[PDB]
């Protein structure tokens, strides 16, 4: 089997391993549609998960379903479905907890390209089958249904952690595309204005799109000191973190009321410690609560946001600025992820 | 004073009465325009809250602070504000319990054409200036401000008591101009497949504009076997009433599913018991929460819908069927409520 | 295998079945303790459940890992345990909806004696014994532990739907063994003042042991108007039904104030609508949320309840006013519960 | 009117000023029994909220109102109230939010010795009477009742923010007189097990008493590594802080299982920034959820802790290990909070 991976640290290329068997309880599916992941690029030339060698890469597809185990009971040979980045066992302590993302350890909800190969290969491997896998309309198309796995239930799960109420003001730090789904996720909770933070143009054009009503580029003067002027010094209702470093905790904290939610979605890789202001978080008092999780994964999650799509509540479609056919592409599209240019924001390939 | 009020049970027509002193924390507003109720019929035709004399009717309506109290601060004389239909006394019990709706008893909050002189007057007052009154952005037109108030809000409440997940499938149990909002409001909570249950023409076509997937009327069959059937026999994940008599709360707990939530928003005025089916309930144990509140009042609710049509959120516009002018109006539109012609949803009068 | 079962509807006795064989997930359990439930006399005297055949009764045990399964490990034979009432399959879409009491269909979580045999025999079949089963630590004596797996999770989940606050005054309506547990909730809950509704002189004396401070009988005129007059017309501020027909929920609406909560775990068997007061309830509009669902179950929840146990925050043997031995017993002490002696509370039978 | 205050940072000393005179809707009460707060200690010695001149410092008080204004209603001159430290402006926006603590600001509920003469004086003034004032009963105790006002609260409101479930494991860094009261919240909440740490002698026995099943003394070695070994490597479900530097925030997230809550109400006055290790916050995604506000006041919050200490639910006296008489012990016990003895917890000067 043929497979784009990542070779040990700072090094990755095409190699081949042993296709897949699937156990009584999951499925082998074939690739339709990858995407490759900022997280990836951290995970391969900053060994932000540790040193790993020949782990095929990737966790953003929608596949195929080849093969499936004796026990799988909804899904066949040849159904097209949307797959998770979180697979978790859902036999576990934390998932009786209500932490599927947490099932057999911190953040082991996440196997692919942590512990199991990726869907980047020519076939992968999808454990209980029955709980992680989603159907796709035939409706949805490829280029969108790619942006489900992973980015759209970060950012939802951002507007999610909020606690955002109707009308409230929302900021969102950081307008990736993982900021997009956020700002998107935000106005999905009855966001009534919605300050998108951010700089890069093509990204700022995708936030409107989404439902930002302000844009603020930091590159004006402080972003703690720009957003209390929009908000007459009143501060936001609730501010999602979707990327930036450490440094984000302490802005976030700064403009949100007392009271407020700052939920968190970004994976910080630098340093050791989230910087959280004593002053402004009321000397540990100002009621301002601190969320931070790794996105749901599974197939209810993953069907939720399928009908979201479905009843064009929301289009996917924007965050998805390159589309290329064929594996060989995998890698063009991966590398692409590393030198983000001014007009990228999520390439797909499309596997025909 | 001239005033379009309830003078016996069944009985209306304009009086006069002494216009109306701020106490130091009150104001006095001239209306701009004002909307009917099928409450206020209720009220009169019906005596759904006891018998009443010569009470100024209406508590819909958007006015100018023509006279303030010594210690109000935010409001001066010419200011264009909001009145909400609940406007509480904040130094009570139940406010500091999280329940300014029951601010001094039960469903006390409201106070406008109940225990208060309606807003069908030359001039009304409003109590706790600072804290029920809010700021109208010249920007938003006075026949949609005037939706906010009470239909807004209740239909949004709706949508908020439901507990709605992102992706769920809502189902709203009449689409009048509450029940539109409520569908509104599903959509705004991220609500996926909403399905509208309604048969007047008029309401259905709004229903559609406001985020319904499916109309539902029962002029096709039992209700509960139709949504049924729409959801394989899943059922929605919530339910909200806005409008039917006792039976409908039995539809709805026979519709959701278990683990949902029943929100209820309607005014029931009949019978002495409200039906809930012990069988598909559960026997007392599926875990389907029945909800039903008076929605918010106050300045900060206004505000935070204010905010929502300000930023395009949604737009209460299509609730207005009719715009009269002139108090004598007034009448005409009160009227108009009592027999709903099968193009009218919400009535309103301008200026006066 | 001996066991007590249920011939047909109203007909009880002894019968012999194939000792049951586990799946690579399941485990055989030996009982060492049991106890019969209100329940199976109504599921046998009262097809409350619908007609069963040769069906072995009972689903509160206690008891030792005889065998299990090639796929357990956390479990191996003579490892004491105790078993959840609620033992479903955790590979369910309600699983990740939060509600493992309806894994599989509403009420689907509770198997033994339903759609399962029961734990009145010399083994009984536990589905998923890593999800389902907890051990038992040495220091805890039998009679206490059986009253773990359904009274104590059920009163204790009366509490928890109760939404009660710290000082909050709470009523128990029914103070029958899961009342008792319900009363001890209240107060684990951090409940002020705890209101005990019932009569039996044994019940009341247990109940004023767990935490109840007042005890109101309905024999000494109208329940409603005893806890208002108690509370100087201020009323309860939640009320957990614990017992009655379907009368007394509208007892439970009547003394919970406006933004009250009303919290059921009784199985309600007669009529085919349970009353809500629409006055006394706002006219669905005084917020009165009212909540009724089947008690939690699966290993988690008996480690929780284990560990309140152990840490002497409560003690159950107060609920034990009988003990028994061996499975002779197992009948006599079934019919114990049908005729209920004015010292009776929840009979126990030692070792098998 | 006599005094005892802060002259500047770093000195006190008595003063005079002139008696309070109360507005329409405020009271004037004369002290029965008050106490020293660290936090007074900091103010003054460390100028923790500033530079401040000729402040009457205290903010914990039981008194008798001397005078109402002339709108008060439910209290007269020679009434035992309780008084608490947080006494805000119940008609701002922060409380239409319900976040009283932050009144017209943050932290901006606590007027009392930050920007209102404290109680520490012949009078005092208590603004709004009626909403921040509570009956004592005469069965409870001055010394205990003024146990009430900071410390209950705040303890409570510890272990309220914790997020505790029954049976769940709950620790408490800081056993102060605070964190005792957390300890006591905690079990309050329906934990199960509660490990206290701690080293002073005097304060792990009177942790004991409010319901510690463990002692953790940080001279044993690494906090993390003993409550790592106590659990299993399992972890607690919830932290509650209640003492120490920026540093023990990391303690609390290394402690915590995923999916948990660190609950925090300190007062850290040193360096800008509280440390939140990423390694074990699971890089911002083992939702790990982190609070942290000032604890509530007013007449409802006073209410609810009078019934716990009214229906023997808890019992602060053992907080007090010091009561002395008459005003010029106010500044002996105060200074006996600036140099912790090893028997002291919390001082008490009884009949002002
Ligand atoms: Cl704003
Ligand atoms: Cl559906
Ligand atoms: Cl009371
Ligand atoms: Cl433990
Ligand atoms: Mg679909
Ligand atoms: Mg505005
Ligand atoms: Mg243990
Ligand atoms: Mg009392
Ligand atoms: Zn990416
Ligand atoms: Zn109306
Ligand atoms: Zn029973
Ligand atoms: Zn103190």
């Amino acid at each position: 089997m043929k497979g784009f991976a990542m070779l040990s640290i700072g090094k990755v290329g095409w190699i081949e391993k042993e296709k897949p068997a699937p156990g009584p309880f999951d499925a082998i599916v074939r690739p339709l549609a990858v995407a490759p992941c900022t997280s990836d690029i951290h995970t391969v030339f900053e060994g932000a998960i540790g040193e790993r060698h020949n782990m095929i890469l990737g966790h953003e597809a929608v596949g195929e379903v080849v093969e499936v185990g004796s026990e799988v009971k909804d899904f066949k040979p040849g159904d097209r479905v949307v797959v998770p980045a979180i697979t978790p066992d859902w036999r576990t302590s934390e998932v009786q907890r209500g932490y599927h993302q947490h099932s057999g350890g911190m953040l082991a909800g996440w196997k692919f390209s942590n512990v199991k190969d990726g869907v980047f290969g020519e076939f992968f491997h999808v454990n209980d089958a029955d709980m992680n896998l989603a159907h796709l309309p035939k409706e949805i198309p490829l280029e969108a249904a790619v942006m489900i796995p992973d980015m759209m239930t970060t950012g939802f799960h951002g507007a999610e952690l909020a606690d955002i109420e109707l009308g409230a003001t929302v900021a969102v730090l950081g307008i990736g595309p993982v900021g997009l789904m956020a700002v998107a996720g935000a106005k999905l909770r009855g966001a009534g204005r919605i300050i998108a933070v951010g700089s890069r143009p093509v990204c700022v054009d995708a936030a409107k799109y989404y439902g930002a009503t302000d844009i603020v580029n930091y590159k004006d003067g402080p972003i703690e000191s720009q957003i209390m002027n929009l908000t007459e010094g009143k501060g936001v209702d609730a501010a999602i973190i979707a990327g930036g470093n450490a440094d984000i905790m302490a802005t976030a904290v700064k403009i949100v009321k007392p009271g407020g939610t700052i939920a968190n979605v970004n994976y910080f890789g630098e340093g050791e410690v989230l910087p959280v202001p004593r002053l402004e978080w009321g000397c540990g008092m100002a009621h301002k609560t601190i969320k931070g999780g790794l996105c749901p994964g599974g197939r209810l999650r993953m069907e939720r946001l399928i009908d979201l799509v479905f009843y064009k509540r929301v289009d996917p479609s924007k965050l998805v600025t390159h589309v290329f056919r064929g594996f060989d592409n995998i890698e063009k599209a991966f590398m692409l992820m590393k030198d983000k240019p001014k007009d990228l924001i999520k390439p797909v390939v499309i596997l025909a």
